[PDB]
């Protein structure tokens, strides 16, 4: 058994992941041609993002990365999660960029914004591969978006289901019976 | 002979040498504040704060490594509803001596939206670092942040902060015991003792 | 939308009884700490406990031991499946300091089962740790599931819940100081 | 004012690297074809090679990431590190692949193998885009490797030099007066 033949429909090819991800990186680079930025990504789903997404921005940066775990309720209501693993460097002063793989109701990561800005960071950006709006339960803009979707139901390119398919190089949606 | 060596950020390995009879006793001066001294205070602030919590079920939190003995001894004489949890931080470098922003290695394993948080702490000096977790707190929307610190050295402050409940305040000395150390030695101490200057340099 | 009513309630009056009580912990940790000493008279051991539930008795325990040592802590979490059968764990917060040529002594509030005690004694021998031993306050050695005994241990207890001095109910009762058996009208899971 | 300014030769070429991270992909993907390994990344030089290895990996995967510290002599003589992030998921009875950018001394990589096993990890392989066998303290061999180099002061494409340069999309050697 072959993973394509989970998938039912190609939302977003790779070619057109490709495509975006050089916009993308050539318009970050611009924005931050004069001070090295700190690029963070949230494990486990902005990985595959970011390292091509990072790969296609010319210009100095710095890589981190941060881990957190659901706290039950207070995450499903404000957002705030259980700092696993914080990031190496010092936010204060820095320009942060975090790097996302998708924005649905936008909880966690505006909680991890305002606490980057509690940090004192010079400023915090987005950039999200996907964005659904239309999910929002908080008022949180990603100031850079690949693709705006109409649901979260999809897996590939860093995102999961059940752990896998995040390995796919284009973004799918999965056959009915994979999941039910 | 015995000797051993640990991690210390701030160099990063310590190697220590340590003769078969040292006793820690010897390498203290004097005996600042002994444990039946201690003892009493705890009995006192612990009755204090289960008065002052009585109506709510506080999240009592320790910084480790140095709160652990302090935070111990005041929870079992503070008779009220609690819940403990620990944290545990790592310096940035310079920038942590400068704003107390830390790294978190250890968050808490519960929540703070809504909690009613006390902070057990052995000794508050700058201050940076525990008024840097008190508003971090506060940023999780916590319902209340209050300090219990064993020792105090107000007058060291790098910034504001005034502990809700101090065991002592300390004067011009460098004290270990009681959780505090000097290269990792000496927190099991049952008092509070000024080191001899020939140990430090 | 969290309401609490604790009104005039005391713990006292949820413990049925009183199984070790504070006089009866302080004399047993006093014993154990001079034992310790003399053990460990020739070496600078790295002290470890298990967050949370070992940590009153590991503040007492080492006032009690008069001889140099370091303390550090370990925070660790269950995967679900490998964990209820071999023991192994999430590390949520390791050592801050290195186990190799350490010899290694770990507090611990209650061994049971002994499997992630089990799990964390091997690990310290795979970091290469000149000695590792285990203190325990409470040993329940009829819930094994692995071969595990205790280098040093306080009171050997029933197979029976208990709560306070480090021990929770629903993460309550860690701050008394003895410990107690909860009456049976208190523990609505 | 460019960072290819500072890159005195490329050494291994973006196309290059593509080239062989297709071949790599292709073996683990065919190796690895009857169970769904759990494939690990060290936090943070192996993050582009892992996503776009894995990416060219075409079988049921799962992907995880652990974060380390060293202790210092400890780290230098053994390679014993401190976890500060671990697996999100029990290593017992799976197949792990490690997913490293450079093995040079091998000594910290050579402990992760060592504590997989002890977890009792159903096997460890090990794929590197670089190896530098002329440097083993340790006897660590790479299951799978991109290429053979003969020392490891390069950045790029994860490798960094003080945190900059991960970014690059190819592989290369820095001008002396970069580091002085
Ligand atoms: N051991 C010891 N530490 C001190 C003393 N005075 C200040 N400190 C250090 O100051 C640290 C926290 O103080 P702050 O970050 O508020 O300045 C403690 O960890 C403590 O080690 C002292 O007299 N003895
Ligand atoms: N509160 C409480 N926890 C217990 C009791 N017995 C076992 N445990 C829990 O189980 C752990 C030891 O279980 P083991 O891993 O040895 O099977 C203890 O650290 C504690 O968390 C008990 O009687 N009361
Ligand atoms: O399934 C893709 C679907 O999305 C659309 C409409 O939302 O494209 C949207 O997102 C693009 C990414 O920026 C925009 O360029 C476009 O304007 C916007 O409509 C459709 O193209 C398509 O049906
Ligand atoms: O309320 C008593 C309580 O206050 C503390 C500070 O938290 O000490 C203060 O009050 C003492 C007398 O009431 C003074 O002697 C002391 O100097 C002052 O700081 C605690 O130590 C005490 O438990
Ligand atoms: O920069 C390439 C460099 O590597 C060498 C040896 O250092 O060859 C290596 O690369 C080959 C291409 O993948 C490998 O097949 C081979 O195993 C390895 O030795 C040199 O030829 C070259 O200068
Ligand atoms: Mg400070
Ligand atoms: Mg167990």
């Amino acid at each position: 058994a072959m993973m394509n033949q989970d998938i039912e429909k190609v939302l977003i090819s790779e070619e057109q992941i490709q495509e975006k991800v050089l916009e993308l990186g050539a318009i970050i680079a611009e924005d931050y041609k004069n001070t090295v930025p700190l690029a963070i990504g949230v494990l486990k789903g902005a990985m595959p993002f970011m390292a091509d997404l990072l790969k296609r921005t010319d210009t100095y940066l710095e890589m981190d990365f941060m881990a957190v775990s659901s706290y039950g309720h207070s995450t499903v209501s404000t957002g705030e999660v259980k700092i696993l693993k914080d990031l190496d460097t010092s936010v204060e002063g820095r320009d942060i960029l975090i790097v996302e793989d998708i924005i649905d109701s936008g909880l966690t990561l505006s909680y991890l914004v305002d606490l980057f800005k509690y940090r004192k960071a010079k400023s915090v950006k987005i950039v999200t591969l996907l964005d659904k709006p239309t999910g929002r339960k908080v008022d949180l803009k990603a100031d850079y978006v690949g693709f705006t979707v109409p649901h979260e139901f999809v897996v590939g390119y860093g995102l999961d289901y059940k752990e896998q398919y995040r390995n796919l190089p284009y973004v799918g949606v999965l056959k009915p019976s994979v999941y039910s």
